[PDB]
Formats: structure tokens, C-alpha cells, sequence
């Protein structure tokens, strides 16, 4: 199996291949060693080769989350912490300092080794690296990134929320009441990582989810379906339609729209209270 | 301040508000309780309200990390989890059953509650649910769910890192290899999370990350710069020759392109040896 450092927030993990001195591979954007397997093979007569797992990949695992600061685009703190694992690693594998070679993001984070960590460096090579901070054109550079960025990942996001409103028949004011901006900086990005997680790991599974008619005429005394005043022509009232239609069970409407319990609290509470009070 | 009812993987965080019978209201997309707190208001002379952050979500926090298997869209881990999460609370502050209300994606989870634990509902609502499975018309919903999420997760990435490859002159084999989709639909999941991941907290982060061109004078001594033979034209090779024009660390060629250390380890690993063996 792969090698464990264990270190603040992460267990990182390794490969290790050979004897001699210590040479450690950073990777780039696909964030594990294993890339550099092949190559170890031919250098291990040579070298004791490391291959690298960065904390935020493969193998590698985080005891505690990202700090929320992460997602600035102007955060330090990943590249920093990242260049102080392979200093701690290159001093937990070696006496003297050690041979480093990082390829594409993997070489800037070792550039951040060898000025922050330089005693753990015997020689270092930076294989093709696409840091801009130095270039006369930063500028050009650095915006298509940011723009890059901007369209994958907000763009995207914007464009297929509001189709996801479409196709269910969302009513503009709840569609406006979900997609509204969060009043606190905090809050924004916080939205971003909700949304996103929602996206990923809730609406597929639980709109497929395992409920049959049967679930609901087992209990049918107990249920009662909602739909609101302000939201007729969604799915979702089609949904408890289609309910109704196949198991009797009544729909009471209730004011408001998709979000009639925040959007009219008074009167969703007086058809709850005539409900169950 | 918020209640707690630690559970098996996670800390319930959950408001209570108001006296009387228990009335738990289970929160949709956007997973806080704090989205009933007005209606709370309206009924806290009737009921003691209880608006849970599910666990994924709010002041709610998991202690233990999600299965590796819950990202994928047939997983029915957290629904189920959600749904016992119900239970186990509703038990915890009534030796009654409860009244329960969901909306959206929470009626979802009211819907296994009754389901799997039919005891602890006295009675229940599902307001406007967005589930399919039992439709006539399921196909049509289910698809177009998958649709717009792959659209978000992975179409816009796959087609922005194509037009950001042909920004940066990334040479067509290495563009492939970056690209290539894995060959398990679970392998090709991981791909698109890390490169998600890449994109948020890496790019932007590390390219333009504060190194100067006097971090490589003060150990030029240490330091070779590599290019890959064969891509010639591409933007880390511009990076490349401006530290060399600055400061004269030599450049050394060596087999392959941006992937070189995969695509021709062999050859590759003979420069490495000529450099430091
Ligand atoms: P339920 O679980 C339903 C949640 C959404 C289901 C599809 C409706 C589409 C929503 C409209 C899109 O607007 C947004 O949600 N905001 C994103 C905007 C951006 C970026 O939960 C009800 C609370
Ligand atoms: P370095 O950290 C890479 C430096 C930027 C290289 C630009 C990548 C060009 C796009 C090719 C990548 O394709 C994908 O990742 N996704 C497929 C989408 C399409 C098409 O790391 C080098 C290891
Ligand atoms: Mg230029
Ligand atoms: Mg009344
Ligand atoms: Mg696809």
C-alpha cells in the first residue's frame, strides 16, 4: 500500500520506490503520484522516489476541512500548505536536504518550497509551470484564468439554475425568492457550496428516490397534501395531482407559493392550525 | 442558539421554538430551519416547532465523512439517513408521535419517514414535492434531471477547458491525455470532482501566487528549468524562457510534452539522470 506522513490537517500519502538519495514528484492538476509510477521505475536504481498525493487528492485525506478563506482567489493558504508537506516530508525520509521536481501547479508549489523550505532543497527542477505573478503580461494571463473560472463555475451554475426553474414551472416569484443573492459576503459563497452540494448529492437521488402509491395508501388517514395558492401550474403541484388521483388522499391549499411558509407565515399557519390545532 | 441531538455520523442542529404537541417542519433545497422561523412564530402558542438544519446543511455537521458511493445520482444513503435523522428526533423530544411538514425536497424526506418509521407520525404533510419515480411520465422528469446536473458538473468544464487549452497552445496529445474520460461511469464522477475542484481552489490560487523572479536568483545555483520536446509553442514554455532571459537558470529539453514524465518515461527519466545521477 501507499505510504502515510501524518501531518497537521491531513494524512498524506505517498508512493516510494528504490534506494539512494531522496527525490520527491509533485504533481500538477491531477493531484496524485501515481502519474509518475513509470517514471519512478526507470530512476529507482538511482533514487528513492516519492511520489506525491497532495492533501486535496487521491489517497491523500483531510482531518478537518478547508478553511472557508480557501476560496478566495487570492488565498495563499492551500499553495503554502501544500509546499510545507513536501518540506516535511523530504525532512521525514532524509537527514540532508533532497532532489525535487514539480510539473504544472506541482511547480509552483515547489517554488514555494524552495522559498519558504530552501534548507530541504539539494537541487529542484520546475518542469513546464504556468505561474503568471512574474510575467510582464500577468494581466492577460490572469484574467482568461479568472474569466475561465467565472464561466464554469458561476456562469454555469446561473444558466442551469434558471433552467431548472423552466422546466419545473417555478412562478417568477419563487424562482426570484430562490435565486436571490445571500445579504452577507459569508453567505454568497457558503450559497455557492450549498447549491452545489444540493446539485450533486440530493436532487437526482431524492427525486428517484424509492417511494411507491403503495407508501402512500398504507397510511392515507394520516397524510395531507399541500399545494399553494401562488404556485399553480408547477411540478410540483402536478406531483400531488397525480397523488390525489390515484389514492384519494385530499390536498388542502395552502397560501403562498413554493415558499409560502416564509412567503405568507400568517396565513400558511391559519390552514395548518384549521389542519391539526 | 440552536438544539443538539448528536446521531450516528453527524450533530443534529435543529431550533425550537413554542410549547404544545411536536410540529417538525423539514426543510427543502435549501437544507435550514431557519427558512420556517416566521412561521414558528405564528404557531408557537399551538405547537412546539421544531425547524431542523438537515445534516448536510446549516449548524448541523457530520462526524464522519459521507460514503465514497453518496455522490452517486442512485444512492439512496442520504435520503434514508435524512429520514432516520427525522425519527430519531422526533423520539428524542416527544413520547408521542408527531405532526411533521415538509416542503420541496424535505417532503421528500417526510415521504421515507413514513415509510421506514410510520410510528413516530401522528400525522403528516407533503407540501409541493418535486418526486418522480411513481409518475407515468417518471422518464421524462428523471431525464431531465440528469440532464441539467451533468450540463452543470461536467459539460461546462469539458467545454471550457477545451477552448482554455487552445488559449494556452496546449499541444493537441496533451490536451487529449487531460481529457481522456476514464472508463468506469464512477472513475469518470471523480474525474470531473477533481478537475471542479482544480478549478476553484487551485488555478487562479497558484498561478498567481507571490513569487518573484529574485526566489529563483537567490538559489539559481539549485534550480533547472524543464520544457518538454514536444510542446513546443505552449504557454509554460513562455514562462520558461522569461526566467531564463531574467535571471540565465538554464532551460534543459526533455522528452515528451506538458505529460512527458507519462508519455515517455524512459526518455525522460535519461535527462533526469544526466542532470543529477
Ligand atoms: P426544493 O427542494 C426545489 C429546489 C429547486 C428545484 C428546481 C427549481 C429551480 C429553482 C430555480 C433556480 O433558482 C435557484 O434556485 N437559485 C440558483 C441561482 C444561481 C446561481 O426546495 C425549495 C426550497
Ligand atoms: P497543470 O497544473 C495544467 C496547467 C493548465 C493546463 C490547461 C489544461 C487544458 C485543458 C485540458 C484538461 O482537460 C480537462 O482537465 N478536462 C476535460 C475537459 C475538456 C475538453 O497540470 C498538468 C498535470
Ligand atoms: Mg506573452
Ligand atoms: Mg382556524
Ligand atoms: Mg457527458
Amino acid at each position: 500500500g501507499m505510504e502515510t506522513l501524518e501531518l497537521q490537517g491531513a494524512k498524506l500519502r505517498y508512493h516510494q520506490v528504490g534506494q539512494g538519495p531522496v527525490l520527491i514528484f509533485i504533481p500538477g492538476a491531477n493531484g496524485t503520484g501515481d502519474i509518475f509510477l513509470p517514471l519512478a521505475e526507470q530512476l529507482k536504481d538511482h533514487f528513492t522516489v516519492v511520489a506525491v498525493d497532495r492533501r486535496d487528492y487521491g489517497e491523500s485525506e483531510l482531518t478537518e476541512p478547508l478553511p472557508d478563506s480557501a476560496s478566495n482567489p487570492d488565498s495563499d493558504y492551500r499553495v503554502k500548505r501544500d509546499a510545507q508537506d513536501i518540506a516535511e516530508l523530504a525532512k521525514s525520509l532524509s537527514d540532508e536536504p533532497v532532489y525535487i521536481l514539480g510539473s504544472s501547479s506541482g511547480s509552483i508549489v515547489a517554488m514555494h518550497v524552495l522559498k519558504d523550505y530552501p534548507e530541504v532543497v539539494k537541487k529542484i527542477a520546475f518542469h513546464e509551470p504556468p505561474i503568471n505573478t512574474f510575467l510582464p503580461d500577468s494581466t492577460y494571463w490572469k484574467d482568461k484564468n479568472d474569466d475561465i473560472v467565472h464561466q464554469i463555475l458561476t456562469e454555469g451554475l446561473e444558466k442551469g439554475m434558471k433552467t431548472f426553474g423552466e422546466t419545473l414551472n417555478i412562478a417568477p416569484i419563487d424562482a426570484k425568492m430562490m435565486s436571490q443573492p445571500a445579504d452577507t459576503e459569508e453567505g454568497r459563497i457558503e450559497q455557492y457550496k450549498r447549491t452545489m452540494f444540493w446539485l450533486e448529492f440530493e436532487i437526482r437521488q431524492y427525486t428517484h428516490s424509492n417511494i411507491t402509491l403503495d407508501d402512500f395508501t398504507k397510511y392515507s388517514d394520516k397524510i395531507t397534501l399541500l399545494n399553494g395558492t401562488d404556485s399553480r401550474g408547477s411540478f410540483p403541484q402536478d406531483v400531488n395531482f397525480y397523488i390525489n388521483k390515484e389514492t384519494g388522499i385530499p390536498i388542502v391549499d395552502i397560501p403562498g407559493g413554493h415558499l409560502g411558509y416564509i412567503q405568507k407565515p400568517e396565513g400558511f399557519a391559519d390552514v395548518l392550525l384549521n389542519m391539526w390545532g
